[PDB]
């Protein structure tokens, strides 16, 4: 079947700061919450850390070769924070700003459009100190960050997001404990939430009162969840399971409330949203788009016992990648629908891929399930698109094998492998056959 | 996650007597139309027969020995029509009956229930020539058959089919002429569906009239399709696709009448059903339970060109089998509900595998691929007997490798490797596994 | 047995413009309709184009020391026509005359006699849109062309074909829509046919006038089949299928009149060539060679359900190639000796080899097939000059894997391994065996 | 392509008694000029003999369960002369015809008819004492063992040969030294020949005048040469291979003459053939077919110094058999039209196979190059029933691997691999291909 794609697609790639740049101490950057988590014995698997990852401080202008080559349209990346401002208040940091001129100006001179994350994790530690997304004062932190980045690349910068998969920051962070700052207290969750959202809206403000260029909006990771039977019970766990990922954010900012059932669920176990007056009408700041994070699909049912959401996902038998996650790709089709009650708003998938592990042999890296699953999920993107949803790109996560959080590099997602020992970049198979499909600007499917 | 099953929950296999029986002018069986199709060059990929098939007419005690081994309940086998009534018509071959006699008394002495499908595809030749069941004589033909097996087997076999895969008798041979007898007439394979169905409704009578012992039913494979876009006409495709494989068939028995829909969509074609005064009458007796042969699901669009429902399936990237067919086992949940039109009626999962074509390696058939499929469709099993359906028992597809159909030997589905060259069995790591399902009668799904 | 060929005969490789060079848009290459043809979902396997190729617009230089250390004394190539007239019609892009005259020095500095072939099937899009060879107008926008070349390249060049396979730029083209611009129509067709004989006789007579050096001919493919039967049908349908291959552009050049038989059955078909006054005598002008493209031959009866010649090829068992083509090299030798109805003419061997699609293991292609196919062939080569025939050299297809049209770069050619990831050149093992006979002028076929 | 054959096509395997049978000094088996010429150092390789061969003296029975499993019609074996007679002369031995009697009635009771032959080269050595065939003594002396096999045998053979492969008795084995009795010596050969001719008519007069039943011929190893060059010199030493093998002895039998210009050539070197008078008449006794030994093709031209034919063939680079013997086909399409000028008689191919060495890995003999031998050389056969000539079966030379005369073991041509450690017989891949082939009655090649 061939899938053929509108002439103004927008293919990409991604990746994020901590995850990929090479050079943790130099010129004066700061230390973000995910040096100190990394450094930490026990939160990163094997003690990895970001302090070399890719070494994409110093190898971007390679990368930026690649993706040349791969015929791609855009690039999101994000912004170290603590390059900018070392402290997150203080005076900015011009060799900072530098390094992200030296990458943008070389994108434009390519033809590839930035697509800019603000938020990507790397808190400044010396906010954290302060108490970090619990403290109203991280607002005025980012906002001031937010302004310098707006005025910085006014020109050059055309897409911008301002937080990246808030569900993570917040509640995978704060509640859950895995990711830094690794607290496990569900109203500091709440807290980090609400707080990173007038953080947004405010920003948002700022670009608007700015006259920057572009378009801004904000990237929430979503989830998808299905009953496992038909009762009422599974289905309240399925609506719980979903709602705090996309709805928790999408509903403050589109429909001016939290999700009250939510509310009313964390209200049982004891935990308030810091909702301060006049907070709720600036998370409503009108946003041009949305990015989508998708990886995954699962059926869940009710269980009391299943965290503090009581939803608990059934193990199906479905095939899993590397990382361990099923592919059923029908769940980015769903999630597109299921938020259109917000509108047919503009849409674009700024993460979607696989964990799948293959390696270097005889000069290539024969990652045959990393094309499949991608062929797959970009069915579902024609297939949204031909039922007239606004879906108007797609960023392959990721062009490089990086720095996979709590995984560690363990855990490969590129379409370019890269050694880490030596950082030799290899293009793996899906890479030729993205190429294809982005140079084409049709997919088709065949046995 | 562990899914137990229900105590009574009844574990088979399954086999039809054309595709597994070694002997095809052994003790006077007649021709049947799948001797002649097979016969035929072009007919059957690389002109393979069933003339020797697994010569399981000969060694059916081993196949019952390692059956009984498997810790199953059921055997799921056909009837050889042309063995019995070796012209379809005229007097009983008592050799034709010593053999399934030998069958059952070891399946019941080894404490396995037999599940007998009168009508697996073999009409007599004879027959055929007079036009098959085209003609309404075929039909009276059936019941004195299915009365002689009644008769015969009375207190032996408690539970009956009456034909196997109605869609396939009718449309697949009659209309698309993949099948045997091989026609490619609509009027034809309207004629043929409901000349079956008459015959069907005959039997049931004839066997409440006797007294005989058991259940009896029909055995439909069940389509399930999924519209591409959310436009009515590619759900008007999809409901096409769906109804002509079971609605078509199970409406006149459950309901008194064929689907109206479809009735008018063939009419367009200037097609009509040939039904005499008082034929829905029979067609609507009682039924104790039906069969649901499950294998594949699909994405459809509406297409003008796509055949005489006009209806396309969308190569939507997924893995397949062997035969290439892809895995998506949520069709059988979502048809088990679809069903429920009918009533909370009893089903039995009477064919459910995959065409995994895996061979001997170090004395053993590595076929991990069937594990997963088989695993992935008893979970969706578990899940609609735990919303309160009637789903009885579940036989695999496939006791042994055989003959199938217009793909020969080429396509294996059997949990027992069976080397056409040797005729040795060789038991296939989903035997084993299988083995433990039945046997501990819950299933667990493990990383 | 040692096969000496002639002290001055002519060892060479080929290429054509599209297949290799690697640049569609650089200095103002206008599209031709082969970019089209490619740029179109379903035109070409895998959405496979020449838009980079081999790169050959950058890497002629390594090509051509590549092509010195074989000890090749030619080189068949392509001139892309919309490099040199980007419209087709208009103005002259001096861009696209000094890529030629790049190549063309280097290969005369390296001792290497350019083989020029002004048309291998790269119509600029432009004329395309007023019809292309299906109008007049693109005789005349050819002419100047050829023309333009004649007097660019006037002492550069010594060997001039005016078109590449005239069979399949007609009827493969037009008729069978395989090919680009992908028509299906008789008369379009042989309109294409018998317009781009006139352009031929047109542009021999402007070599003339002008005093260009050289000599000048034409390269249809040749086909050869041989009767399944003794039938006179069969032998009509074998008569069909050689004569239109060759025939039919021949007998116009050389004898002045269409084959009638060939012209019957085209009328028969309602087709008639779209001859005007004057034209066969245009055609008929003197040419000094044909170069021959030789691949392979067939055994045919008579099937009127065989397409527009209904002359059906038989699978007769033969091993074939891994694009599907039965080796069976005698028909070189029996086309050689048909074709010898024109005369005892100067022939070369201007395409000859094989799709053996190895790849680099161990720093090596082991293309064992490729080395025995050419052997094959070489033996009929000398085997003809020893009965006299005037055949004058042989230029291996293909120094490069590359562009196989609708194949995409799927089906290898070449004798030099192409990495398409890296542009990396791998000299197969049929190149060092190619190198020994070139430079030997003998070969020797061993047990 | 479907190549369906005629409903009483005969197909088969064939074997000689030396090369199979297990038990040269058993039940009083006199010494053949083969057991000599195996014992002597040099003449065979690696001093190979058939003491053991495949033990089919022995094992009979296995092989006869082996060609009933593969479907066959007939059996061609030959008669051990010197187990009849062990000395050629003297007096019966019934063991000798105990054991043709024992698998002779193997066969009938299985419907595989015999098809004997009388002599395939094991002459006693008592008569090759006395001169062999170079004596007329040894005509009476084969009369007499013909006589007592037409009547021994009369109701259970109704197919025979009196001679297999003329040119290698005669010329192979006289001229040549290559075979038993190893002589290099023309007027010797030519002696043998037309003494082997008389004894031939003076056979067929027997059979005729005792009634026996079925049919006899004659089975020559029929060559096919093609001129490398269109000379006539070429064209007469093509002659020359080509007609010594069949027309040497095919036309004093079907036109009562020696062949002119062989006549002519011979006596040029100073042999003439011993002719008396009434021998030629005695010659030109009626046969009712022939049976035609092909394998190979080749292309020759004259050379003074290439034997005493003076007939070189020409290494055209083809493919061999691991014998290495270049296969091309046609050759045997060619040859059986050729024969066309004795009439059109009835002939089968009572040998036809390949030299294909695969052996036994994981249980297997994956002898594919043998399939596509076969499968080639049967499209040959099926052309020539549809061009109508009377061409009745095909026997696959070779039931098993056996001793291959001056090759020993070394060179297979089994569709049965033998370890001749073990006796084991394996039935290779070619063995299943055939069997589908002789049952299903229809051959299809496919890519």
């Amino acid at each position: 079947t061939i899938f053929q794609f509108p002439q103004d697609f927008m293919w990409g790639t991604a990746t994020a700061a901590y995850q990929i740049e090479g050079a943790y101490q130099e010129d004066g950057r700061g230390l973000s919450i995910w040096d100190t988590f990394a450094h930490t014995p026990g939160k990163v698997f094997n003690g990895d850390n970001g302090n070399v990852a890719c070494d994409s401080y110093h190898r971007y202008e390679e990368d930026i070769r690649l993706m040349k080559e791969l015929g791609i349209r855009t690039y999101r990346f994000s912004v170290s924070w603590p390059r900018i401002f070392p402290n997150g208040d203080g005076e900015v940091n011009q060799k900072g700003l530098d390094y992200y001129h030296r990458v943008v100006d070389l994108l434009n001179d390519n033809g590839i459009e930035p697509f800019c994350t603000l938020y990507h994790w790397d808190l400044p530690q010396a906010l954290q100190d302060a108490g970090g997304w619990g403290n109203r004062r991280t607002i005025q932190a980012f906002v001031q960050f937010a302004e310098t980045m707006f005025r910085e690349f006014h020109g050059k910068i055309q897409h911008w997001l301002t937080f990246n998969e808030p569900w993570c920051i917040a509640f995978l962070s704060n509640m859950l404990g895995v990711h830094a700052p690794g607290l496990t207290n569900l109203q500091t969750a709440i807290d980090v939430g609400h707080h990173l959202l007038v953080a947004h809206g405010l920003s948002v403000r700022r670009f608007r009162e700015l006259g920057t260029s572009g378009q801004i909006g904000i990237a929430p990771n979503v989830s998808w969840a299905v009953p496992y039977s038909t009762s009422e019970e599974d289905k309240a766990a399925c609506a719980r399971t979903i709602s705090l990922h996309s709805d928790w954010f999408l509903q403050p900012i589109y429909q001016g409330s939290y999700p009250q059932f939510l509310v009313d669920w964390f209200a049982e176990q004891g935990a308030t949203v810091p909702i301060q007056d006049g907070d709720m009408d600036i998370i409503g700041e009108p946003i041009d788009m949305i990015g989508i994070n998708y990886y995954s699909m699962s059926v869940n049912r009710f269980n009391p016992e299943a965290g503090f959401l009581q939803s608990e996902e059934i193990n199906m038998g479905l095939p899993v990648t590397d990382i361990g996650w099923p592919v059923e790709s029908r769940g980015l089709y769903e999630v597109l629908h299921y938020l259109q009650k917000y509108g047919n708003i503009d849409i674009y998938i700024t993460e979607n891929g696989a964990c799948i592990n293959d390696e270097v042999v005889n000069g290539k890296v024969q990652d045959d399930r990393r094309i499949s699953y991608m062929q797959q999920h970009l069915v579902q993107v024609h297939r949204t698109i031909h039922d007239g949803l606004h879906v108007k790109g797609y960023m392959a996560w990721s062009l490089l094998d990086n720095f996979e959080w709590a995984e560690g590099y363990n855990m490969r997602f590129g379409m370019i492998h890269v050694d880490f020992r030596t950082q030799v970049r290899t293009p793996k198979e899906s890479y030729y056959w993205y190429r294809n499909v982005v140079s084409n600007n049709w997919l088709e499917t065949r046995r």
